[PDB]
């Protein structure tokens, strides 16, 4: 089997992408908001504390005639900006662009935080991490991946990002019309629960590749690119006017700047960022200081390659019994 959905970003900056997903019979349509950091499906549910729902799309189980409570299971997620949600679990049937998953654990919401409630756009989150990060107690819980790898063409999954324009996430295959060049595919340590990897190196606009290992992981469910210190240092040292600002919380540069390209190396291949992709806009309304999309990850502690990076390429995530990841230019 096979599956293909297109995927479309919230707003239009790209601060995420959401992808229609059918739950439940009859199906009722989500819009989430693919996490391969996460390894969760949890959705706004008719279970969700009322004042926590302010226009997004809820899933409500008794309505569905596949719909099982997971009795017992419960879930608890954070995403390290302040967020997060919890609440219990049911299965159900869970279909992304044509593929069918039966039994799948639906997490359903029974409290959301603020930054949830205030984005109507994102219905849930469908994590596509390994299942050794699910959340769901006392009985841990697959990814939709997870469970739909075996049905598969192909143990695989891609991700072809839209820079301001939608984009499509497929299951089981790889659209080889969908990139140019050559995938170069890269090693993969499952270790921490991620899509984690060592980069070769980066150039920051026409300068000279250093080459060094930067190790990270391949994160849709991050909007920015988290680098080292160093390495985000000699980026912005590239626009007059940037700097690091403590107060907005990140690197700022004035809106009038064209910001340079940011490559980073997949092995001996290149994936170049423009630099338009890098311009997340004003801080506020009306501002001259624009945010930038390369900000240092020295408060995280991994390196993300995020939504920015991502999406100047054709990725390919290889669920092989040995997983691998693969990067092509597009
Ligand atoms: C506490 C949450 O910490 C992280 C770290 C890295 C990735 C993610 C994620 N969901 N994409 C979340
Ligand atoms: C790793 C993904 O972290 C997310 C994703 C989507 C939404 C939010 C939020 N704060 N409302 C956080």
């Amino acid at each position: 089997s096979t599956g293909s959905a297109t995927t479309t970003p919230i707003d239009s900056l790209d601060d995420a992408y959401i992808t229609p997903v059918q739950i439940g019979t009859p199906a009722q349509t989500l819009n989430l908001d693919f996490d391969t950091g996460s390894s969760d499906l949890w959705v706004f549910s008719s279970e969700t504390t009322a004042s926590e729902v302010d226009g997004q799309t809820i899933y409500t189980p008794s309505k569905s005639t596949t719909a099982k409570l997971l009795s017992g299971a419960t879930w608890s997620i954070s995403y390290g900006d302040g967020s997060s949600s919890s609440g219990d679990v049911y299965t159900d049937t869970v279909s992304v662009g044509g593929l069918t998953v039966t039994g799948q654990a639906v997490e359903s919401a029974k409290k959301v935080s603020s930054s949830f409630t205030e984005d109507s756009t994102i219905d849930g989150l469908l994590g596509l991490a390994f299942s050794t990060l699910n959340t769901v107690s006392p009985t841990q819980q697959k990814t939709f991946f997870d469970n739909a790898k075996a049905s598969l063409d192909s143990p695989v999954f891609t991700a072809d990002l839209g820079y301001h324009a939608p984009g499509t996430y497929n299951f089981g295959f790889i659209d080889t019309t969908a990139y140019t060049g050559s995938i170069t595919y890269t090693a993969v340590s499952t270790k921490q629960g991620f899509w984690e990897w060592t980069s070769t190196g980066y150039a920051v606009g026409s300068g000279t590749f250093k080459s060094t290992s930067i190790d990270g992981i391949a994160d849709t469910g991050t909007t920015l690119l988290y680098l080292p210190a160093t390495v985000v240092s000699a980026y912005w040292a590239q626009v007059s006017g940037a700097k690091s600002s403590s107060s907005v919380g990140g690197y700022v540069f004035p809106c009038s700047a064209t910001l340079p390209s940011f490559t980073f190396g997949v092995g001996s291949a290149r994936i170049v960022i423009p630099g338009d992709y890098i311009d997340f806009g004003p801080i506020s309304t009306g501002s001259s200081s624009c945010f930038g999309g390369i900000q240092s990850s020295a408060g995280i502690g991994i390196n993300i390659f995020g939504d920015v990076a991502l999406k100047a390429a054709f990725v390919v995530f290889n669920g092989a019994t040995t997983p691998t990841l693969g990067f092509a230019s597009k």
